[PDB]
This record gives C-alpha cells, sequence and structure tokens, in this order.
C-alpha cells in the first residue's frame, strides 16, 4: 500500500510538526557537539536560577501545562498529515486528538528523559527527577509514571523514523470511546500498523517481536493518562487557586 | 521454527481444554442458541426463580448478593487460569516469587477476556451455561451496582468483533501470562523468552486462523490497553463497594477478599 512512502511522509511531517525531536534532544543529553549542553535545575536555587537564565510546586506543575497546550497544537499540526485523517468525521476528528493527545505527549516526553530527569525549554534546561520527587504533596510524584514508562519504552531504542508512525498508529484508534464511523478509521490504522511493521523490520532486523513489544506499550501509556486523571482529580480536591487551560479543560472534560 | 509453533498452540489449546470447562464454542453455541438451553435472569421475579432452580454457590439484598455470586466465581476462575498457567512450557521452572507475581496481576485480565466469551450484546451467561442474565437487568441495579458491569460489556462486544476462537485465546491467555513488565519481577529473562515464542505462536496462529483478516496480531495486542483499564477501574470499584457497603462470615471472607 506503498508502505515506505508512507512511512516516509510521515517522519517527514513529524520533523516539520515538532521543533525538539529524539536525535536532538539525545544529542544534548549525551555532550555531542553537534549541541549546547543543558543548564540544570536540581534544587530551589538553582530552579529560581533556571527561571531567569508564587509557591514553586505549583509554578512548575502550571509550566508543564502550558507546554502541554503548545504539544497540543504540534500534535494537531502533525495529524493533518496523516493520510485520510481530515477526511473523517469533524466530531471524529475532535474524539480522536481529545484521547490521542496525552498518550503522544508521554510518548515524546520518553524522548527528552533518562533515569535522572528530563529536558525542558526545547532542550536549553534540565530538570532533576530528585528535585521533582522533592516537591510538596501532591505534586512530588506526578512525574515518577512517566520517568517509570520512558526508561521502559527507551530500552526498545526507537528513533524518530519509528517515533512518527507509532504516533500515527495512536491516533487513528478506531476504539475510543464516542466515535460515530468507526470503520474509516481502522481502515486508516491498518495501513499504518502495516507500515509500522514494516518499519521495524527494516530498522530493526535483529530485534525480535519488537513490533509486538510496541504496541503492548500502548497499554503503559493508557495507564499513565488514567493516572495522571486519578492525579488531577486529587489536586482538585486539595488546592484552592488554581487555573487551567482551557484548551486541557476541554480535553479532560469528560475523558474516562 | 513453524512446525514446532505449531506444536506449541497445538499443546496450548489441549491445556485450555482440560483446564477450563465452559469454552467460548460451548458458550457460543448457547448464545446463538445452536440445539439444554439457559434460564434467562430478565427481573427480579426471574432472579428470585433462578436462585432457587440454579446451584449457586452464593446461596442479602440483590445487588448485593449478585457481587458477591460474581466474586465467589472469579475465585474458583483463578484456580482455573493457575492449572493452565503451569501447562505454559517453562512456566513452573520460573522462580517461584515470578511465578506468583504473574499470576497475581494476571488471572484479571484472563477473567475478563475469558468473561467476553460468555458475553453477547445483550447479556452474559452465568453458572456454566446454565443460566443467562441479561445486560438490561444489569443496568437496572441501584448505583453504584447499575454502573459495575456496563465497562465490560463495552470491552466485550469490541473484543468479540475480533472473532476469536478457543485457540487463539489459549495463545493469547498464555502472552498475556507471561508479561516481563509486571512489578516486582525477579528474573525478567527467561519470562520474555518464553513471551517471545507464544507472541511468534500467536502471530502464525492468527494468519492461518484468519487468513483474511488483516493485522489482526496488532488489533488483538492493542486491546490489551481497554483491557489493562477495565481492570484498573474494577479494582477501583471494589475499594469503593468495600468501603462503603455492609452486606459485603469471617472465614468466608478469608477466603473471598483477594483474587
Ligand atoms: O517548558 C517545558 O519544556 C517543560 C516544563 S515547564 C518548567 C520546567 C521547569 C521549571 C519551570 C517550568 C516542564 C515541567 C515538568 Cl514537571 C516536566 C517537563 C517540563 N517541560 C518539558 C515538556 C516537554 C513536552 C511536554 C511538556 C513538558
Ligand atoms: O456465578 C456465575 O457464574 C456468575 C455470576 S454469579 C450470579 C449471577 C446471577 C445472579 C446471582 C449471582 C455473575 C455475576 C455477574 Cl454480575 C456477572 C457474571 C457472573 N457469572 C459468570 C462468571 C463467569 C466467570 C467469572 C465470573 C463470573
Amino acid at each position: 500500500a506503498d508502505l515506505r512512502a508512507l512511512a516516509k511522509h510521515l517522519y517527514d511531517s513529524y520533523i516539520k510538526s515538532f521543533p525538539l525531536t529524539k536525535a536532538k534532544a539525545r544529542a544534548i543529553l549525551t555532550g555531542k557537539t553537534t549541541d549546547k549542553s543543558p543548564f540544570v535545575i536540581y534544587d530551589m536555587n538553582s530552579l529560581m536560577m533556571g527561571e531567569d537564565k508564587k509557591e514553586v510546586a505549583i509554578r512548575i506543575f502550571q509550566g508543564c501545562q502550558f507546554r502541554s497546550v503548545e504539544a497540543v497544537q504540534e500534535i494537531t499540526e502533525y495529524a493533518k498529515s496523516i493520510p485520510g485523517f481530515v477526511n473523517l468525521d469533524l466530531n471524529d476528528q475532535v474524539t480522536l486528538l481529545k484521547y490521542g493527545v496525552h498518550e503522544i505527549i508521554y510518548t515524546m516526553l520518553a524522548s527528552l528523559m533518562n533515569k535522572d530527569g528530563v529536558l525542558i525549554s526545547e532542550g536549553q534546561g534540565f530538570m532533576t527527577r530528585e528535585f521533582l520527587k522533592s516537591l510538596r504533596k501532591p505534586f512530588g510524584d506526578f512525574m515518577e509514571p512517566k520517568f517509570e514508562f520512558a526508561v521502559k519504552f527507551n530500552a526498545l531504542e526507537l528513533d524518530d523514523s519509528d517515533l512518527a508512525i507509532f504516533i500515527a498508529v495512536i491516533i487513528l484508534s478506531g476504539d475510543r470511546p464516542g466515535l460515530l464511523n468507526v470503520k474509516p478509521i481502522e481502515d486508516i490504522q491498518d495501513n499504518l500498523l502495516q507500515a509500522l511493521e514494516l518499519q521495524l523490520k527494516l530498522n530493526h532486523p535483529e530485534s525480535s517481536q519488537l513490533f509486538a513489544k510496541l504496541l503492548q506499550k500502548m497499554t503503559d501509556l493508557r495507564q499513565i493518562v488514567t493516572e495522571h486523571v486519578q492525579l488531577l482529580q486529587v489536586i482538585k480536591k486539595t488546592e484552592t487557586d488554581m487555573s487551567l487551560h482551557p484548551l486541557l479543560q476541554e480535553i479532560y472534560k469528560d475523558l474516562y
């Protein structure tokens, strides 16, 4: 079904839509001379220095929300290039985005993570995992599930060209709640799955059942989203003067 | 290693037959009505007579009685799944702590997978095919019980649209059990080595058993996302039912509190 051209089309659109690729993320993280070293936020003192180079825990959590809004915009731009996506019923285009966007944010956040922390500000900073664990409850563990996923996910050693197809497979899920026309979505995903299987065969010939192992990770992705909405509710129960961005309000209402 | 992937599939199907008395083929021969015939539980009157007619190990307000009956049966299911697990080549040679971990986290997923075999859009087979409880009758139960089975009916309708048979499911259940991502595993290596052979066996099985069915392997694997979700929301529903229901023997409590 011209699976190689489709693989490449997706990869090009992914490079067009997302400003920080995994290749660049890894080059920054491992001190390559193609890129610049990051400023490191590891405690309250360096955070305050990082923000220039009321409560800090709420302010970090809010920063993450805002970068997530830009991330939703990038995802949506990417999704328009997925062949067939813009031809679907408009309500279905909304539904697929509403349910897929966090699973994609988390997939792609793995690209910015190692076991010790996460790239921030398109890779200009690096915030440590230990600093994030040190924040006030309930904010001291909101990133832990994402780190634990990133470590496992990153062991698959996927590259940008593998990830572009994988993210498209995620968006085109005909099992999302409240879809009107399931069949045209499954037809699209069928092609994307074929392209993914072929991409992994060619790109990882020595890697047994990599296709299967990647699809199984979709399970972890969904549980992160599930846990995250549980955490949001705990924050709603226990926190007061706390504002949520309109775009995120729409996504979360009423997700799971 | 095609011939032995086929032997593995045949071996697993044979053990599945041995371990699970009510199979999908049998459940389907009842649900489509292909002939015994089930006693129907469509309302409170029929429930009452059903309890007198069918055996029931559970024979308290109705919604409670049903939910405890379900738990009692789930505990029975765990021992069938455990027996089956022990027939998966390599499983009984794993570190004992790891066997326990795989079963602890795997049984729930397997219970819901196999419950789909007993279900259609209209209701569920109960007591070994001897009964049938309507989906509508479950919805009518008072909150929080009216909403408890609905997500499972949702899952089953999407899962059953794959049209898997017992031979497919035998290998799929094994794949579920041998997951190297369960927390607290000591030795992930042999677990993933077994799962790898099982995945290869499953891939071939689906290709041969469903030649006209594109990306069925992939679609089945992605069904695991909705499965885990069902399980997570079920456990939190139990951990609200428990904390809030007064109708829920100390000795019996000990047996049935966990799966
Ligand atoms: O602005 C950012 O790039 C950023 C932020 S914003 C921020 C970071 C440090 C100090 C203040 C704000 C962020 C926060 C967390 Cl807890 C985790 C990851 C974060 N990132 C990186 C990120 C990348 C993709 C999607 C969301 C966030
Ligand atoms: O005892 C049973 O066979 C049964 C029960 S027990 C029961 C059924 C109807 C009325 C009273 C008790 C059950 C209950 C729900 Cl709400 C759903 C499925 C159920 N089943 C069928 C079942 C099969 C496998 C695993 C769990 C349950």
